[PDB]
């Protein structure tokens, strides 16, 4: 392996072999002992988007190693306002790191600049490890990732990380989806039709009473205001599908959410058991971890 | 007419009812005399986008017209960031202004502002504006509208422009088209349908040697660097496409394109007879203010 | 008159005086014809902090009356960062307009530039053109503002435009003031001393049911979400003190709120007949030039 | 004439023409009525270079004889970011506009403006208005420009204005100069040739002692602490020509100086009589004015 | 010790504890070696309000240890601005690092921080690490802390740290205080009540020179030009309380200012050898060292 | 040798010392392990200019030593806008760092910024480490320095490091240097006087087509299109003078350039042999180490 820069590029092998790794990055950091496993490589942050989210989380793992960072992120006047091109950019940066995590809007972007760049690229945003990060927390909190009974709550239709995930999971061993969304934010049809194919067992809900206490993850999506000009809307589905304190307890599912969380899921929901979106957070160090380690070696 | 949101919600007898008041307005602006069309009235312009090309336009038509101008430009900490929706905003000052210019990212906000407005809405990207801006250049230098051998040069697939006005022209008789392009910017499929369908001739070539003195109107598109990660890419289309001197000198056409002008045409073609672009440009005052008294009128 | 710095300068009089005014101004924009009241007339805006809300209001009011207006908005590098004092900012722009709205952070800085200004100050924030817009807005609405029933909710401790109002209205005949909030959010206590003092009848409410549909005045406050930095506070809050639809159909009490609304009061609330805010943001520009003009003749 | 662009285009005759023609201006000031010279004309403020100092004086001056403004300015992704020339925008803005205001950093953009424009260019930096707004002072407050003793203090080696001063009182008769400065700030040595040629008697002094009551103009240069990396260097020259009361007391000159002041003149020396720093800020106005009619008229 | 959030919460114990390990620290840094104590950890930035004087003290001295850091210095749009609380990013980062140095405007942003973060919380606003600095100053310098002669000079109205200092000081035996100021800026009342109670003997001097050359240490406190609107007031502060070269030379004391200086030193005083300010600077290293490693295996 | 100011400072000798450091810098790259030659030293980047590139450079080199780095980017409301000055930064970083790498605007800043410094300075802008990087890569590339046949292309007039190197080169044995570009570009006319006063052989070419096949080195400017105001002119250079495929093919020169590099070499040319700029860039690590061990160790 050599690049990682699309979920689709990745089988189920590779998944389990990344996601075990993921488990012995995660032992080593509890050793709370210096680890020294890159000591002498040098990550480097290309965004061409902010994102301190994202150049943190890489940032910490990479240091975890024992390695070094250097950031840059500027799609302004650092090179695309004054002239230079991606591929420059890549191919100097290229020069300077031992491995590269870009964060370009363009589509091919990242494509693009792994075929100019004599070091790994990561695609930061398709979000491969973010996808990783959230199959590391099923198995890590449930114990398997086959069969399993998650529901998906939210926007279905423009959720970028979900269908990413919709789509690792179609790769497991008798895994029942529940789809819960308003009707207009339903799942894009072709992936339902993947889903079919694949002869997998999906329901699509339109309330959250519809689920029963049987279900062993739930999946809240991001619900972003900007997505809806109309603020009826947003007060329709948010005020419909926002995840209450009442409406968690008791139950046997563990409640996942990519951060960051704005009014999907409510503040006196932090405290119970099931939810686990921080601990989701926390265990894409130990996964990331696992990624930069993986691909250094394998070069 | 009480909005003007789209180019699909005016007939071929408004576009010709505003490009007829638009040419009252040029002959006016000649007088040299102070107008006070709209005296008393006052224009607000809401971008959520920045835009100064636009925002001078219609500043300037409002100005001419003898009316004033409040500005209001930020989908930052005006609004938005703060909590602040379109709603709200378009509720406010629609209570300020007589009319209102808005620009939003949103696909239907500008449809929805429009429902809680109790004052006309021009929408400025759909961009009506400037389509009708394109035909009154067209008529006013070529005489007519029916009838004409139109070429489309560059992007055609990400032109937002282009598609625009080849629907408008599609609404008048016998006007001839001809698609000049690489293979991968070609005019949207469903565009071409809509075309077979009003039964319009056009032609679809890959060279712009492939034209010769038959065409009347050399539309030029917009060549953004920044839409071809590949510089590559950008490179070729720009050399193939570019219009030089050359090929410009003795042809019959006239030469459109909406600013800003970065690579598409060489600095050398500015003076000869057949370039346009810039009286084009002048053209929009007169335009423009024709909408703006239309719209204020008609309520 | 000569400055309008503070609501503590003006008595029940002024008060009268400037409602009175700006009922003529009203009248003037209905006839929507062109004003020219001040036709040769400059207004500055100088906005040490910007503010597009208040900025807007001010300009749109000034050229209703036909006069002109120049911005100026930065305490960045355009004289604070370089070196260029309060003070001979305000001798400079006062040379050049014929009334100045100013907006600094400094506690004094409105006095201080009222002293060596050489045209009439008007502090835009103390906010008195605020509480005067309030008073129009009950005026307008319930018809007297002597002997009301008026209720506060949300914060009115850190409220600020509240204090300013609760003072206001101690000025006037027989007003019962309610003033309903959280405990850690309760009235001043030297606020609630000058109540006594003036022999005002209050009461501190803790539910927004303790209240009976004998209010005539419903006013809340803006719950800005960065004032609290525990969520859970205010979620809190916002939960127990939103305005919903069902509180508010069939009572007699009318809506007031100073824009703008994030979630202080749901947008199906908004056609209720009771709900005033977007009238009351209206009523601004009336207020405003009354007070202008107000302030140019007196000198 | 058409363009004002430099000094050296302008002769001791057009100079008096302007200041002539300035002075109406200021006694229509006075008037303090609606004056409406230019009712119908449009000025643009483009500039590539912030500066509110500039655009607010212009913009108060083109408001105060009727006319409208509208404003532009931005180097940043407005045009040259994005790759519009700045002949590109002179003829678009030429389209829109009856005159233009320029500020550009490139040294000949201003020549090469006023090629391209079919309206009068007036360079805003070489600061032609700043010159006749300083000679427009000395004549307004002294009666002559002719036979006087003026006094430069500060930096007259970096100091922009200064240089253009001196050329233009070197073409009156009689004009006695002194060049009060640090040994390190003395005025250009070409400068002094061509005074040496012109046959004008000057002093070059260090210190502000050495200059007697004979003096009727004294003006200071800016001062900016950015020009001095070495803090005891800005220390040095500050302290020992710093304007202070004591020094200013019954003297017979009249203090000049180009705001903003920051170091340059101590607060306690604004009241006294010869101070006319803020009396020249606001001259400024006029002549503006004068020369904003003249060159719209002469076209 | 688990958290350093407030001067209140440490005694005259801890405070000789962490000066003593200060101590070790600087041993250390003299050593010129690689330090290792905290080779495996990571230090989190976490700024809502920017300020690298802060940010690189603390990044240095971490570094010094051997230990990494990530930054993250935004109130912006990185999560204030979007929807993202104080609470749940305390949560994220307090996954990723192993100590936090947070700065926040909020009153109780701190203690509120320390309740949900799992990792230990540095307060750098009351600013702690400033005061424990200042301490280790005077005892490095004058040997002792206790039976001191102390001199305060400048804004001790408005003097954020200087309260702090005063309050931690009077924790010792037989310190004297001197505190010079203008009357406007005299220490808070409540304070002066707190060191009678103390029993602590304190002088109020309104020049310098009603000191006498027995004080051991002169700490002049940050004179703001902000925090004067009236330019005049700033002008008489600054030259009533400035230290001259004139006034320290022989003089027994040492003089502290906890950078950045502006007005209050003239340059020429930094060659005394009474010119502490720049070791002062130095060692915030130290002791920011001694903080971290103590908060750190305390935990 | 303890600053790196100017290239004038350096002999051939110390120019030949470095260069040879440098090339054990870049063998021990390749070792590819963890290197500790500076392991417990600290790098500050002082830049009051922001500049990526360059603190990439130096942030690389140094975390390839096995240093750390501490940043500090801005002469805005960091210092400046403040009020702190250039040297107070200098000496309080210079507390806290083993070496400085400042970039400031002001001509003689770096040497008074050594003066304060107790710690090493590296200007990087006269730009030194930009010479010796290019100096390394001729000798790298080349085999030798001495006499070589070198041919400048571009704007030799404004051409800034290209100065810098005609001026290191002449200090070489039998260097040919050939100076390629408009006339309106031509090579300073002091430089050539310098050039024959030290008896180098030059010519002064118009054309790219009047070199030959013999040259070594082919060094291509950067040409900045905000450099020339008017469009034609810029095109009229690019157009003359870029690289294109067709001429370099087969010739044995090898291509260099100082990135980064807009219009001024085509894509299609990276991939020939006699491409170095992309190698060049690499080679800045190697000798930005060189020179940090360099001037480390010396002090």
């Amino acid at each position: 392996m050599k690049h990682l820069i699309s979920m689709k590029d990745i089988g189920k092998e590779e998944i389990l072999e990344i996601l075990d790794e993921a488990r012995k990055m995660e032992e080593l950091l509890n050793t709370k002992r210096p680890l020294k496993l890159l000591e002498g490589k040098i990550l480097a942050t290309v965004f061409y988007e902010p994102s301190t989210r994202t150049r943190l989380s890489f940032e910490t793992a990479m240091k975890r190693l024992g390695g070094e960072v250097i950031t840059m992120t500027d799609l302004k006047s650092s090179s695309v306002a004054k002239g230079e091109s991606l591929i420059d950019t890549i191919r100097v940066i290229s020069g300077y790191a031992d491995i590269i995590v870009l964060r370009h809007p363009s589509e091919g972007a990242a494509r693009l600049a792994s075929e100019y760049s004599q070091v790994p690229i990561i695609n930061a945003g398709q979000h491969p490890t973010q996808t990783l990060l959230d199959l590391y927390t099923i198995m890590r909190e449930i114990g398997r990732i086959d069969g399993i009974k998650i529901a998906f709550v939210g926007d279905l239709k423009y959720g970028r990380t979900v269908h990413s995930l919709v789509y690792a999971l179609s790769l497991f061993e008798n895994v029942e989806m529940y789809f819960v969304s308003p009707k207009e934010l339903r799942l894009p049809k072709d992936i339902i039709e993947d889903l079919k194919a694949k002869n997998i067992k999906f329901y699509e809900k339109e309330s959250l009473d519809d689920l029963d206490d049987d279900i062993d993850v739930l999946y809240v999506t991001r619900i972003q205001k900007e997505r809806f000009p109309d603020p009826n809307e947003y007060e329709k589905v948010k005020g419909s599908y926002k995840i209450k304190r009442e409406y968690v307890e008791g139950k046997k599912f563990i409640i996942m959410h990519p951060l960051p969380r704005v009014d999907e899921i409510d503040y006196d929901v932090d405290d119970l058991p099931q939810a686990k979106y921080f601990k989701q957070s926390f265990y894409g160090i130990p996964v990331r971890m696992a990624i930069l380690k993986k691909l250094i070696e394998d070069n």
